[PDB]
């Protein structure tokens, strides 16, 4: 009636814990100390039951799926919503002319990326 | 009672190790110096039971 689970990912104390088979993913994460500041509880089923030998992975915002605007290529840049050849090549032109981007809001200074455009792009970015 | 396993992949010291049959993959990988900075931790279950002649391959990120 006991389960051994590998609680890893964006949890405070990742390890191999021992809990009751009637426990649920939330309990195992609670025992592990909660979520780190980079976790994404969106993609975790906190209600799912625990079984022995189970692996509980908590991914981080991204996941991987983040394009580093400062060090991306035209092919990688235009992989995001809206950004195409000319919009991707202006973000790269601004990269090389007026320097790299400090924050996500620096994209607003690029021609073609307005407030509407930036909103459908924020969660897929990685601005050093 | 005894289980011999081959720990390969993104571990500090891959190779053959001996473990108790009642052990988990956590123990086998602890004997090899644990994972490395390039191990795809999402591809390794340390709560898994170990059996004799078992091969434990830890893939890298990007494989």
């Amino acid at each position: 009636k006991t389960a051994v689970v590998d609680v890893k990912g964006a949890v405070a104390n990742p390890g191999v814990y021992e809990v009751a088979a009637d426990a649920r993913v939330r309990d195992a994460i609670a025992l592990a100390g909660g979520l780190t500041d980079e976790a994404d509880e969106t993609k975790v089923n906190l209600a799912a039951k625990v079984h022995d030998e189970m692996m509980i992975y908590v991914p981080k915002k991204g996941e991987g799926m983040q394009v580093a605007i400062n060090t991306a290529t035209e092919e990688e840049l235009m992989q995001l919503p809206g950004i195409g050849p000319a919009k991707a090549n202006a973000i790269i032109a601004y990269r090389e002319e007026h320097g790299p981007f400090r924050r996500v809001e620096d994209l607003l200074n690029v021609t073609g990326i307005g407030e509407k455009t930036l909103e459908k792009l924020k969660p897929y970015l990685l601005v050093p």
